[PDB]
């Protein structure tokens, strides 16, 4: 458009906004993916200019000697006000300010709330009394945590929604702007191949994972306060399995979208924890550098601390498509690989003529790193063998795209929210069935307090995740030797 | 087994014997695969010797220096015996030698007829007569030409059989003999991904395809008296079209599975020429050697010759899984590349969210050259792209299986001969319902006798074959680009 476009960076003087924020926002401009008319305002306490900012930045920029780009014009493009967060005046300026911009007065506004949650009605407030274009749109960007459980989630979600419109609110889950995360609504309903077999006729069960070799790193005394599976479970995994579990929706706009996410969802009951495993990562003596510390000797952590590192839970979608098929959610810290993943497993072919040769078939998303999809598979044994055995069909995008950049998360969700796609964004309806989930468990934990399960850095977790997922029904073989 | 057994050679004189049955029985025995009491007799008229056959065969051995197991024990378990093919005494010559063998009486007997089919009767009824083991089994191995029409294949068919039972005719199609279509029941049968998806509700056409780049060769009379469908349609293809088309069977068991093939072929119609298109390679202005002949200027055709060397046939299996689905079958000879392959194009999704922009699966499975099956796919286009585009996943033997030696054919089927399994072999009543569905038409030609289209060696054939492709149901695109 020709419109005028402010994007203002809440919070300017923080980390987020130093090494994330400032950095997209300027990628995109140094792209053309912006409108032409953009200014970026930044907006904190600390008495900042354009320049501080730069020093801030422009080391994490990709930093090329074609800068003409850098050269003021995304600088000169670039603005500071400072204020506090919950001082009228304060916006009052910053409004003025956004208003004495070219346009300024028509221009579409796109608050980035950069801050921690502690502040996010303060700013949504005052946002909404002083600093709203009365012409064009405005929107707001806001980061988890939202609420830590049901109750508090409600809080935080009917003060914004008291101001504002859905519409306005762009709630990220940096998973929805993951390239493979993405790719699951094409994969499934671009293509017949999947689709007639996507059902609880043909799937023994969906595993969905996201693992972690690193530790906590010293900032464990943060980590400690939600735990793992509010860090991942009840957002990134249970949006997976959205994308997985979904009914077609009616069109790809952004609401028929939702809205087959959250009828999933409300196909769920509050987890029991019959159907939990939680674990705690100990040290390993035999190990390297960070990776002989334990949870606990971290400083950060309070000691005898029971926070989970380690989850995995096991879900069921009551309806018509999903009817007993058990859905494993598997996380953690302090493990093996570094990995987020789909996977469904598929029940034995019906009256087998191999002699119990085969193996249920797999089909694997896998969304980091190095962004492939493949399907476990049974192939006649090469050679002079009658037999089957496991093989399997490869999209491997860092072969097949090789010259393809990939954008980062952040890069596509803040374009969405310029180009007013809320597709990827975390609806009101669907936060609540979150949490909905979860809350018992999470509380039933606050309370009682349970010892979570010790497992050694580098490892699987603990081995008693590996006998739930069997339970339910996922079968584990020791079989699939891949190469290459 | 601890049995001892005969492999006659009947017409172990010849090139076939010379090139392919010398050799691949050496390939056979040198890998330990026969039985260790494995004697080797040869029959034809010359009167020859065993030196005489191994100066003429171990040039087409894999001669290496590792030459204990050819030093004579290959050769020392060689014999030769002179005789004419319809000469009685002859016969006796031959029994009565495989007699003086160790436990020759009661060692297994397998005749291979290397001979050409104006003395398959003769041989027979003699082998009968004069030269059946009474204690083990009697095999026999028959090659193309089965008839050249139903009343001819009849004939040769009923002969037989009043002799043998179905227990001992091994008709060799080597296709059957290839990784790749052993692999289809695997691949079907071992695999749910595939299978819901293996029916008429999901599939708009099968393309069975059949291409050589090289013309005729100097050998354009013995071909111009059958011609391209005879040749391969009615076998080769028509073969892959069983495996494809194929309820489940109910075992392995060698006649379970042809009894499936065969239920195929007897709900497919006479073809109508309506749904033909007939090609003749002429050569290249532009071309290099060869290439530059045309079929006619082979000085071995008879001049003004009809014979069809390219083909594109439409067939229908009127059954409940394949109903209205057309089976093209493709192929020819002087085309743009050597390749058989099995392709599934797939209908459109039903209730279309993308834009148009969806392009048809596809499932391929390429038997030659190069053993791959992929899948024709859909992916979310990498990048900032919001759009589908084509891609696949891929499995490809010659990087999976990299260090896999792939037997030929005739191995692979003279072993089945000696382990007693038929799967691979084409039954009795399966040849007679090939000629049901070709006669009508073969005898329409030779009638009268149309003039084939042109085109040019190299080419994909004639344009019309596209054109029949397209009005069955089969879209083309131009878009997909593979790379790797
Ligand atoms: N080009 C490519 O991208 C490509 C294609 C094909 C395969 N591969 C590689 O091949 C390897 C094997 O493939 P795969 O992971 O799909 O097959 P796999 O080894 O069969 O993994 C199956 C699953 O079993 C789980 N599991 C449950 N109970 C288990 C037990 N008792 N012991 C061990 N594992 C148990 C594993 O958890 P974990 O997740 O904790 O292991 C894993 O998710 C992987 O490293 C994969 O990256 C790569
Ligand atoms: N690793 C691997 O093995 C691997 C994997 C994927 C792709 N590839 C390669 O990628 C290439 C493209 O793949 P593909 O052949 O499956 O896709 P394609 O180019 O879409 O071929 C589709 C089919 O369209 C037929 N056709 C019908 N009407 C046509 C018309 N008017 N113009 C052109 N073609 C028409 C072609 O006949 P023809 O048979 O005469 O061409 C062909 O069978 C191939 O060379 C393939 O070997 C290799």
């Amino acid at each position: 458009q020709s419109d005028t476009h402010i994007f203002i960076i809440m919070g300017a003087s923080g980390d987020l906004a130093k090494k994330k924020i400032y950095p997209t926002i300027w990628w995109l401009f140094r792209d053309g993916l912006l409108p032409e008319n953009t200014f970026i305002v930044g907006y904190a306490r600390s008495r900042l200019t354009v320049a501080d900012i730069r020093k801030q930045s422009e080391p994490f920029f990709k930093a090329t000697p074609e800068e003409k780009l850098k050269l003021e014009d995304f600088f000169a493009r670039n603005s500071y006000v400072a204020g506090q967060y919950d001082d009228a005046a304060s916006y009052q300026r910053l409004n003025s300010h956004m208003n004495a911009l070219h346009l300024g007065s028509q221009a579409n506004r796109l608050f980035y709330l950069a801050l921690p949650p502690t502040v996010y009605e303060a700013v949504t407030k005052n946002i909404h009394e002083s600093c709203m274009s009365q012409i064009g749109w405005n929107r707001i960007i806001v980061e988890k945590p939202f609420g830590r459980d049901l109750q508090s989630s409600d809080r935080l979600s009917n003060h914004i929604s008291s101001l504002f419109r859905e519409d306005q609110i762009y709630r990220i889950d940096h998973y929805l702007g993951k390239e493979m995360v993405q790719n699951l609504m094409v994969l499934r309903f671009a293509n017949r191949i999947f689709g007639p077999i996507w059902n609880r006729d043909n799937i023994a069960c969906v595993i969905l994972t996201f693992k972690e070799p690193f530790g906590t790193e010293g900032r464990g005394g943060y980590f400690d306060e939600f735990g793992i599976i509010r860090d991942v479970m009840q957002n990134h995994l249970l949006q997976m399995l959205c994308l997985v579990a979904m009914e077609k929706p009616a069109s790809t706009n952004s609401d028929d979208v939702r809205d087959e996410k959250v009828k999933v969802l409300k196909c769920i009951s509050e987890v029991q924890a019959n159907n939990v495993v939680l674990g705690q990562y100990v040290g390993n003596p035999d190990g390297e550098g960070e990776a002989t510390k334990g949870y606990l000797d971290d400083p950060t952590v309070p000691r005898g601390s029971t926070t989970a590192t380690f989850a995995a839970v096991v879900l069921y979608v009551e309806n018509e498509r999903w009817d007993g098929v058990p859905f494993i959610l598997r996380c953690g810290k302090a493990l093996n690989e570094r990995k987020a993943e789909v996977r469904l497993q598929f029940h034995d072919v019906a009256g087998d003529i191999f002699h119990q040769q085969c193996k249920r078939n797999e089909l694997v998303i896998r969304v980091q790193p190095n962004e492939a999809v493949y399907t476990k598979m049974m192939t006649k044994k090469p050679g002079m063998f009658f037999n089957p055995e496991e093989s399997e069909l490869d999209l491997t995008y860092g072969n097949r795209y090789k010259n393809v950049k990939l954008p980062d998360a952040y890069e596509r969700l803040i374009l969405d929210v310029f180009c007013g796609s809320q597709m990827h964004f975390v609806r009101s309806d669907e936060l609540r069935e979150a949490w909905r989930i979860f809350t018992p468990l999470l509380h039933q934990i606050e309370l009682e307090k349970p010892k979570p399960i010790p497992y050694i850095y580098g490892s699987r977790g603990p081995t008693e995740a590996d006998e739930l997922m069997k339970r339910v029904g996922f079968q584990y073989e020791g079989t699939y030797k891949w190469v290459n």
